[PDB]
């Protein structure tokens, strides 16, 4: 439960549009999901 592609750091990991983020992969150990910039920082 909660599995998810691995995400890279300038691959977008949830995109912000409409009202909630999308999830699309879980950052890279060392990077968040920043939901204002869609990148693993």
């Amino acid at each position: 439960y909660g599995q998810v592609p691995m995400c890279d750091a300038g691959e977008q990991c949830a995109v912000r549009k409409g009202a909630r983020i999308g999830k699309l992969c879980d950052c890279p150990r060392g990077t968040s999901c920043n939901s204002f910039l869609l990148k693993c920082l």
